[PDB]
RNA sequence: AAUUUCUACUAAGUGUAGAUCGCAUCCAGUAAAG
DNA sequence: TTACTGGATGCGTAAAGGACG
DNA sequence: CGTCCTTTATT
């Protein structure tokens, strides 16, 4: 009973396995002598130029059909799409008109004599050249002639385009799923506010746009859908929304600007049409140091036109008082934060000085219906922003001394970069070599940015009544301009972060169009390439053009070495391949068929469905299982013993067997001394398959993929992976020069990097280099291969996670949680909620032999942020966060790996697309969600390299605990053994009693302050424990709903931490507080007597003490050591629970810190589920929502514990 | 600071630990408040 | 002020079939 | 003829 080992031989995917490619003998040079790699260059150049021709022809191709075309149910399919009262019934009848329209226009495409062409041999040959008009392009395509097979890949790309299915890539789905659905959304929009444009507003835009064809009016009628299905049709109908610039360039304005003016001059808000998304196939970054150079002088020079629109936004903004505050808008958002510290010198006072009016009970309903109405102001005026200003304080004079200071630091910063903007400078050194020049350029692109994004704020997104158009004119003027920094920013930076070396590589044919398509035995002499092994090092063996047989006559040599040929057998897709062999006019005529059997296969009977006929599909199989056996290639390759025709409930049946079957991998021998003469001799090619493994120096633990690619041939293996074609063999050119590496000479002592590294220094006898296989040229083999092609524990992942989690008696979940002071924090449960594991992965430790050395990944960011502070925030420093903490995040999957491997154990995570992070964490929302994605990666196939290949765990039997991964959005609910989790209340919760601070303490008024007193059921001290005791039941103050035992009886136990930041003693400071205004706290209940006082300064201190009280979480920044977590509440029996007093343990049954509880409290919602699932029925296990509510929780919290 | 490739390395000396789905194509613009 | 790649497509093929000398 | 390039068949 192992509910992970459950999960093998569930669903195939394919991986790839990449590797260098080493020349061997005579390889090279005989490459060089035929000058084959500079075919191969030149080919990759002209490919991808002939694709943008022959997307040329596809682009006018899919114009001459869809002008013709006409939709058969538009008005039926509009109406019913319109109600909004559907049966289900009907909601199906929308799916079926829906198809049949996708169907009209993929028949209309499949219909033409010409749609066969164009994925043929005859679109490069024929019908490419009589389009084309120019003798150099026509030449291009002649070019590849005989090589018509290597472009099957562009063609598939392009088949997406005319398909039927509701995809992406589709025409059909452009048209229906989504232009359609815009459409009569903008039809709805059109009758509503149809009056508000006028007589002569439409006539203009008839002559103007329309050219007097069609009227304005016919574009929003549903029969009309046709004419807008072409790019042309398109361009005109977002014309009349958007507005057009005639020939004579005179602007026209369009419906959707029409509307925006009648809102915004009567305060309404009515709605805006969508413009129609472009039809399918209608229409870099910077390369060197002198590309780089050049634009950074031309686009920001002194007389630029950036800089001359800062100028006139300078001028601008220097009459600010010269316009009409009324008519100026600040938009709402982020800005309204910044702006309103800006002046006032708080965030919230604006937000204050609107509530001021909004603002005394509060039902969140009431206080969501508050918080929501606020959203959707669109802007504010200054006008208003005034109305907010106390008096004596200006709001535009105050703005202006800010906007004026950002430009004058613009201007500052042009002196200090001046010599940057000489015609007379040249570049010393490389910009990343130049850490001097790249932070001028960044110093200067960012005084820039700044300003450019701060004056972004007043616009108002209006949609706005009477804009100060005076103001507005030189505004839009300047700053349509100044918005051009954007591109250049990103493209600036985007060139200083990149790595020295490039990537940049291109693909070898060796005149084959079809080359290494697969690897049969029979297509060897096709593909001429092949596979061959001696001992441990395995080789690709290609064949030359003049010499396509030459491996083929090689024989065994008994006396000398002899190499491993591979001899490889698949039958692929028997479904696809066994009709086609066996229906082709050279069988066909060989084996007489009965008519029943042509008659099922052409009547379809065999298949399952309506048509389908047991005895039919039965007669189809005897007829395959009589051709195989007359067939001799597949009979004599494949030992095919297949279980008897009647069991078979389908025709998938037979088929799933022949798969199976259909695969074959062993070896033959070749005399060594004959395979090597051909490659002395030029006649063939020899490349070492290598990673650093198959290094004679090479000890220790493999690469998880050179296991993969050694058991491609291991006998062990029996088809769980199968080797599969397509592999893909490239030329990477050196990127450095070798003199230009850093080096570390030998002989000579290199400090180690490691401060926890009991070696501090390493001595070696040879040279090393920095990245080395860059100064080099390289080719790479890129393999496909097949895991679990043949799938045999067929269930839904989920399904049956949730039957085991429900019958597992002791279900273990592991928690992983983000903390402040720990990059990621684990926390182990049992089936109760006690704790068996906890622990921090601020440190990977790694094993080899029985060594341990760790690594503190959070004291290499703590350095690297530090790096990041000295030399401003560089751009590279950013980067090389970024990159070691996705290096970091590919040690921890193999924790978590594990730890479900020794727990048995369930994940537990949070869901990113619901929690709000709180950026104290050091991994960011977007790190989270790369990790999230590579756990769901992993465990698809599941391994432990150290395990024996055929164990289950082990390489040949991965665990398959998640479904395959398909977007950062579905990252919800449950994937297999992972399920996601909102964070709201995982860490300022005390896990002892489930208790939660849901008071709001924060001072606003003495009236305030005085219901807030009043509203406890009792306030008194106690003597024989030296405490003051806040009795309260939750229903007597707003937004509690949420909690579940309503009365506790809060305790000013311990001390706390005010935040620069003090140690504050509860008991003693509320005596002291008393003490100050004469409040006698020992008389009984004291409620009375608070109230009784009238200075607010005492309610100050007052609530702000209480706000320390509940306050569970208590840190130090820059502290590590204090990160706290202590309870206002006792439990059963009468302890308060404090995280000092189990952080101290080596094993703590409560969690040890705050990170802690976080993921303790991330697991116990898994529990929460689960107990869910123990209430269900086996077969309702799939309704069962897992998704946890705030009220949920905290019932469950606060119940559980005990 | 070597790598199929990435990060951390130097890991006892041409390397260590973990991870690693390639290749082509198309369409996109959202987000975001203890 | 934000940092936007993030989504989805499709192949991972041997053997029929034909063109060209 | 052979040889190389093409085209094909899809639960
Ligand atoms: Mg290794």
């Amino acid at each position: 009973m192992s509910k992970l080992e459950k999960f093998t031989n569930c669903y195939s995917l394919s991986k790839t396995l990449r590797f260098k490619a080493i020349p061997v003998g005579k390889t090279q040079e005989n490459i060089d002598n035929k000058r084959l790699l500079v075919e191969d260059e030149k080919r990759a150049e002209d490919y991808k130029g002939v694709k943008k021709l022959l997307d040329r022809y596809y682009l006018s191709f899919i114009n001459d059909v869809l002008h013709s075309i006409k939709l058969k149910n538009l008005n039926n399919y509009i109406s019913l799409f319109r109600k909004k009262t559907r049966t289900e019934k009907e909601n199906k009848e929308l799916e079926n008109l829906e198809i049949n329209l996708r169907k009209e226009i993929a028949k209309a495409f499949k219909g033409n004599e010409g749609y066969k062409s164009l994925f043929k041999k005859d679109i490069i040959e024929t019908i490419l050249p009589e389009f084309l008009d120019d003798k150099d392009e026509i030449a291009l395509v002649n070019s590849f002639n005989g090589f018509t097979t290597a472009f099957t890949g562009f063609f598939d790309n392009r088949e997406n385009m005319f398909s039927e299915e509701a995809k992406s890539t589709s025409i059909a789905f452009r048209c229906i799923n989504e232009n359609l659905t815009r459409y009569i959304s903008n039809m709805d929009i059109f009758e509503k506010v149809d009056a508000i444009f006028d007589k002569h507003e439409v006539q203009e835009i008839k002559e103007k746009i329309l050219n007097s064809d069609y009227d304005v009016e016919d574009f929003f009628e549903g029969e009309f859908f046709n004419f807008v299905l072409t790019q042309e049709g398109i361009d005109v109908y977002n014309a009349i929304i958007g507005g057009f610039v005639t020939e004579s360039g005179e602007k026209i304005k369009g419906l959707n600007e029409y509307i925006n003016l009648y809102n915004q001059k009567t305060k309404q808000k009515l709605p805006k049409f969508k413009p129609l998304y472009k039809q399918v196939l209608s229409d870099e970054g910077y390369t060197s140091d002198e590309e780089v150079l050049e634009v950074f002088r031309n686009t920001l020079n002194k007389n630029s036109e950036i800089f001359s629109s800062i100028k006139k936004l300078e001028k601008l903004f220097k009459n600010f008082d010269e316009y009409s505050s009324a008519g100026i808008f600040v938009k709402n958002g982020p800005a309204i934060s910044t702006i309103s510290k800006d002046i006032f010198g708080e965030w919230n006072v604006i937000r204050d000085k609107w509530n001021a009016e909004y603002d005394a009970v509060v039902t969140e309903k009431y206080e969501d219906d508050r918080r929501k109405s606020f959203k959707k102001i669109g802007s504010f005026s200054l006008e208003q922003l005034q109305e907010y200003a106390d008096a004596d304080l200006s709001v535009v004079e105050k703005l202006k001394e800010i906007i004026i200071q950002k430009v004058d630091e613009i201007y500052k910063v042009y002196g200090s970069s001046e010599k940057l903007f000489d015609a007379d400078f040249v570049l010393e050194k490389s910009l990343k070599k130049n850490d001097a020049v790249v932070a001028i350029m960044k110093d200067l692109l960012d005084s820039v940015k700044s300003f450019e994004n701060y004056i972004k704020a007043f616009f108002g997104e209006g949609k706005e009544t009477n804009r100060d158009e005076s103001f507005y004119g030189d505004f839009v003027l300047a700053y349509d301009i100044l918005l051009k920094v954007d591109h250049i920013y990103d493209a600036i930076r985007n060139y200083v972060t990149q790595k020295p070396y490039s990537k940049d590589k291109f693909k070898l044919y060796f005149q084959n169009p079809q080359f290494m398509g697969g690897w049969d035995k029979d297509k060897e002499t096709d593909y001429r390439a092949t596979i061959l092994r001696y001992g441990s090092k395995y080789y690709l063996a290609i064949m030359d053009k003049k010499y396509a047989k030459c491996l083929q006559k090689i024989d065994k040599d008994d006396v000398n070495g002899n190499y491993e040929k591979i001899n490889y057998k698949l039958l692929p897709g028997p479904n696809k391949m066994l009709p086609k062999v066996f229906f082709s006019k050279k069988w066909m005529a060989y084996y007489n068929p009965s008519e029943d059997i042509q008659k099922i296969y052409k009547n379809g009977t065999f298949k399952k469905g309506d048509m389908f006929n047991l005895n039919d599909c039965h007669k189809l199989i005897d007829f395959f299982k009589d051709s195989i056996s007359r067939y001799p290639k597949w009979s004599n390759a494949y030992d095919f013993n297949f279980s008897e025709t009647e069991k078979y409930k389908d025709i998938a049946g037979f088929y799933r067997e022949v798969e199976e079957q259909g695969y074959k991998v062993s070896f033959e021998s070749a005399s060594k001394k004959e395979v090597d003469k051909l490659v002395e001799e030029g006649k063939l090619y020899m490349f070492q398959i290598y990673n650093k493994d198959f290094s004679d120096k090479s000890h220790g633990t493999p690469n998880l993929h050179t296991m993969y690619f050694k058991l491609l041939f291991d006998e062990n293996n029996h088809g769980q992976i199968r080797l599969s074609g397509g592999a893909e063999l490239f030329m990477r050119r050196a990127s450095l020069k070798k003199e230009e590496l850093v080096v570390h000479p030998a002989n000579s002592p290199i400090a180690n990097k490691n401060p926890d590294n009991p070696k501090k220094t390493t001595t070696l006898s040879y040279d090393v280099y920095k990245d080395k296989r860059f100064s080099e040229d390289q080719y790479e083999l890129h393999i496909p291969i097949a895991i679990n092609k043949c799938p045999k524990n067929i269930f839904k992942i989920n399904t049956e996670v949730r039957v085991l989690l429900k019958h597992d008696d002791n279900p273990y979940v592991i928690g992983i949680d983000r903390g402040e002071r720990n990059l990621l924090y684990i926390v182990v449960v049992d089936g109760k909620g006690n704790i068996v594991e906890q622990y921090s992965l601020n440190e990977i430790i790694n094993n080899f032999n029985g060594i341990r050395i760790k690594t503190d990944y959070h004291s290499l960011l703590d350095k690297k942020e530090k790096e990041r502070f000295e030399a401003r925030q560089n751009w590279t420093s950013i980067e090389n966060i970024k990159e070691l903490k996705a290096g970091y995040i590919s040690q921890v999957v193999h924790k978590i790996c594990e730890l479900v491997e020794k727990y048995d154990a369930v994940i537990a995570l949070e869901d990113l697309n619901s929690g709000f992070k709180n950026s104290r964490v050091k991994v960011e929302k977007q790190v989270y969600q790369k990790f999230e994605k590579m756990l769901i990666d992993k465990l698809n196939y599941m391994v432990d390299k150290k395990s024996n290949p055929c164990a289950t765990g082990g390489a040949l039997k991965g665990y398959q605990i998640t479904n395959k991964f398909e977007s950062f959005k579905s990252m919800s609910t449950q994937n297999g053994f992972i399920f996601y989790i909102p964070a709201w209340l995982t860490s300022k919760i005390d896990p002892s009693t489930g208790f939660v601070n849901l008071l709001k303490t924060k001072y606003t008024s003495i009236a305030d302050s005085k219901k807030f007193i009043s509203s406890f059921d009792r306030i008194m001290y106690v003597p024989e424990e030296d405490l003051f005791e806040f009795a309260l039941d939750y229903k007597n103050f707003s937004r509690t709903d949420a909690d579940y035992i309503k009365k506790w009886k809060l305790y000013s136990y311990g001390n706390r931490i005010r935040i620069d930041w003090e140690e504050v003693c509860l008991t003693s400071a509320y005596k002291e507080l008393f003490n100050k205004y004469g409040i006698n706290y020992q008389q009984g209940d004291i409620r009375a007597l608070l109230c009784e006082q009238s200075d607010k300064a005492f309610y100050s201190s007052f609530m702000a003490l209480m706000s320390l009280m509940l306050q569970m979480r208590n840190s130090i920044t820059g502290r590590t050591d204090v990160d706290f977590l202590i309870s206002p509440v006792k439990n059963s029996d009468g302890i308060f629970y404090d995280s000092r007093n189990y952080e101290a343990q080596e094993n703590a049954i409560l969690p040890k810190n705050a990170d802690a509880n976080g993921a303790y409290n991330i697991a116990r919602k898994v529990l929460w589920a689960i107990g869910q699932f123990k209430k269900a029925e086996d077969e309702k296990l799939d309704k069962v929502k897992i998704a946890i509510s705030n009220k949920e929780w905290l019932e469950y919290a606060q119940t559980s514990v005990k």
